[PDB]
Order: structure tokens, then C-alpha cells, then sequence
């Protein structure tokens, strides 16, 4: 079982990422050329460390039985092409330095992830001897006022609001026996929905939250893929929203803003993975249908043959078309006038929604999803940028930005 040679980890751009080298022993050692690309994505299978990636969740694939001396003969393992393109890859890499957190890149019309990074990684070389972490799909976090892209989904699709509607957005306000407050305790005065959301009040957006109702807000969460597992082919941790039934309307404003400060039996909610975010995104850039991420293109068999090709898959519609148009326009908002500014990139048009989530200790972190272009989107990105200690206000926003203008020029060729 060691004397038959395991296929390789290829990128669609045909960069390999893993090998398997026959030994004159007979044997057979895992390579991994450009060490420290994708780690998380690419895996390993190790006793110390356990499992991860496409090393294990495609570890059948990338696999006279009495004779060893025969084993090399007829076997050979069939190679993984993933969806994952090197030079997206590299820019997310490249935007991460120096900080914890993750990025996603994703296709919205398909859901294949384009690039998938996070960091601290690590290199197979180190494992021989918190970077271990997955953080685009196996960390849970606080989404924070990016969540509010679901609130305002919510309540347009259910025809409770629309863009135009005025809300008061006081600096503080009491709803359900506690205090919901805009950052700095800004009193924004009477303002409509699209300034509330570019702006991102928490003030606003609580108050469509308690309109909407416990049921409406975890319904419309799950239909964006909240409770599931996302992913064709790679293992996401699913993201969390509390039983409706057990929530208060106090803990209901919080988390229609992202913030989960429930106390009861079921979880507290929202809490997200950054894959659950860039979904939210591409399931708003693609008319409200909402696709099964993957990572995997196709599987060639040794002599090189495709042996199969992944189709990519709906989760269903989670708001209508119309809706949907409604929220992509918000966002564009939120990065022309509002919170999301630097994420600007002159020549295209981006959109998205911005968070931050106070976390522990003074640390936060910085969120964004976006899209581009904003007239027919062919990429989402989504973003966390983990302070610890130190203030990143914003940075989730010029990170995706940067991100998604690198791409776009990527895919232009």
C-alpha cells in the first residue's frame, strides 16, 4: 500500500501542489512543490496532526494483491484539478501578510473557489517537526454588520421595507428592555434604509430586525446556507443561528446587526464562517441563487483522462431576483458613499457591506463582501482581517478591494 503511487494536487492552471516520488526502496514520498501555496486547501494525512484538505477529502481518489512486488503494476492514483487558480491564489496570500485571518475568492454564477487562503499557514516541511486553523471554513466568528446584508435581504423580500423607506438612527435606543447604539453613539437623525445600510447603523438595522421577527431572520439565514455544511467537496463548519423560538427581542436587534449575545439552550447567533460570507455575496451577485461552493474541478486519471467533472449545484433561491437587485445596489452604496470606501478601486465599480466585531480583550476584527463588477459580477470575495491588540478598522474593506481589482486584471489575462 505504500509501493503504489498516489496522484497529484493540481491547480487549474496547472501549477502542482502535491506529488507522490517513487523511491528506489520501491516506496513512495508526498511532494509539495511551491510548499506553503494553499496549505489548508492541499492537506496533509498525518498521525501527529490529524487530517485536513484535499489529501483526505479526496483520499479514495488520490489512492495478485497478494504480491507487493506487483502492487506498482496495475495501480497508479488518480490526480485532483482544483478550481483554485495560482495567481488569485498568491494575491490573497499577499494580502494576508502580517495578519491572522482569511480570504475567500469565489465564482458567483457556479460557486467554484477561485482562491481560499488563510493564515497563519504553515508548510508541509514544518509539520515533520493557531496556524493549523482552517479560518475560511472551520473558525466560527462574530459577521458582525456584514450579517446585515441578510437582515436587509430579509426585509425587502419579504416586502416589510424597501431603500427608500426612512428609519430613525439615533445614536442610542432602547429596544426589548436593552440599549442598541450606532458606533460612537452617533445620532444620524431620520435617514432612508440605503444611507442606513452604506452607513451601517445599528440602530436602523436593529429596528427592521425586530420587524421582521425571530423566525423570518433564522429562515432567511438558513436559506443563504446558515445549518449547512457548505461545500461539494471540502468540509465547512456549519454557520449558527439560534432556535427563533428561544430568542428575545432584545438578543433579535443584536443579531439581525451580526452580533450574537443570545443565552439560551440552542447556539447563540449569527455566527459565521468566512465561506458562509463569501456565499451570502454570490448568492446577492447571482440574481438570489444560492450555489454549493467547490474546490474541486475535475479528476484525470493516470495516463491523464478526465475521469469525472464536478457540476456545480444550487442550494435553492433564497431571495427573489428583484430582491436581490435591491441589495446589490445597497452595497454599492455602502463602497461609493459609505463604510466601505476603501475598498474603492478607480475603473470598476464595487460593491459590498463592511463589519467589525468587538471581540475580547480590546481585539476586533475587520470584515468585508463584495463583488465585481457590479453590472454582471464574475467574482466575490470575502474577508476577515483579525486584529488581536491591534485596531484594523477598515481593513477588511482595502483588503477586499485590493483583492478583487487584482483578480479582475488576473482574469482579464
Amino acid at each position: 500500500s505504500a509501493y503504489v503511487q498516489r496522484g497529484a494536487i493540481i491547480t487549474s492552471d496547472g501549477v502542482t501542489l502535491a506529488e507522490s516520488v517513487k523511491q528506489d526502496d520501491g516506496t513512495y514520498v508526498r511532494n509539495y512543490p511551491h510548499d506553503g501555496m494553499a496549505s489548508h486547501t492541499v492537506g496533509y494525512i498525518s498521525t501527529q496532526y490529524g487530517t485536513a484538505g484535499i489529501e483526505s477529502s479526496m483520499n479514495e481518489t488520490l489512492t495478485r494483491s497478494a504480491l507487493y512486488s506487483m502492487a506498482g503494476i496495475n495501480t497508479t492514483g488518480s490526480s485532483v484539478v482544483l478550481t483554485i487558480n495560482s495567481q488569485m491564489q498568491a494575491v490573497a496570500e499577499a494580502a494576508l501578510q502580517g495578519y491572522s485571518g482569511s480570504i475567500v475568492v469565489m465564482d458567483p454564477s457556479t460557486g467554484a473557489v477561485l482562491a481560499k487562503a488563510s493564515s497563519p499557514s504553515y508548510t508541509h516541511a514544518e509539520l515533520g517537526t493557531s496556524q493549523l486553523v482552517d479560518r475560511t471554513t472551520q473558525a466560527l466568528y462574530s459577521p458582525g454588520s456584514s450579517f446585515k446584508t441578510v437582515t436587509l435581504a430579509a426585509g425587502i423580500d419579504t416586502h416589510k421595507t424597501t431603500l427608500d423607506t426612512t428609519y430613525s438612527a439615533p445614536g442610542t435606543m432602547e429596544i426589548g428592555g436593552g440599549t442598541i447604539h450606532n458606533y460612537a453613539n452617533e445620532d444620524m437623525g431620520t435617514i432612508p434604509l440605503r444611507e442606513a445600510f452604506a452607513r451601517s447603523s445599528n440602530t436602523a438595522l436593529a429596528q427592521l430586525g425586530v420587524a421582521l421577527g425571530a423566525d423570518n431572520l433564522v429562515s432567511y439565514a438558513r436559506a443563504f446556507g446558515y445549518g449547512t455544511a457548505l461545500g461539494q467537496d471540502f468540509s465547512t463548519t456549519p454557520s449558527l443561528m439560534p432556535n427563533p423560538a428561544e430568542m428575545t427581542t432584545w438578543e433579535l436587534a443584536w443579531a439581525s446587526c451580526g452580533l450574537p449575545v443570545g443565552e439560551h439552550a440552542s447556539p447563540a447567533g449569527p455566527q459565521t464562517t468566512v465561506m458562509q460570507n463569501a456565499v451570502i455575496a454570490a448568492a446577492i451577485a447571482n440574481g438570489g441563487v444560492v450555489m454549493n461552493p467547490y474546490i474541486v474541478d475535475r479528476v484525470l486519471s493516470p495516463e491523464g483522462a478526465v475521469v469525472s467533472t464536478t457540476s456545480p449545484k444550487s442550494l435553492g433561491q433564497a431571495v427573489s431576483a428583484d430582491t436581490a437587485a435591491q441589495v446589490r445596489e445597497a452595497m454599492l452604496g455602502v463602497v461609493e458613499s459609505g463604510t466601505g470606501m476603501g475598498a474603492r478601486v478607480p475603473g470598476v465599480k464595487i460593491a459590498g457591506k463592511t463589519g467589525t466585531a468587538d471581540v475580547e480583550n480590546g481585539n476586533f476584527n475587520s470584515f468585508f463582501i463584495g463583488f465585481a463588477p457590479y453590472d454582471h459580477p464574475t467574482l466575490v470575495v470575502s474577508v476577515v482581517i483579525e486584529g488581536n491588540g491591534e485596531n484594523v478598522l477598515g481593513y477588511g474593506a482595502q483588503v477586499g478591494g485590493r483583492v478583487l481589482a487584482q483578480c479582475l486584471n488576473i482574469q482579464a489575462l
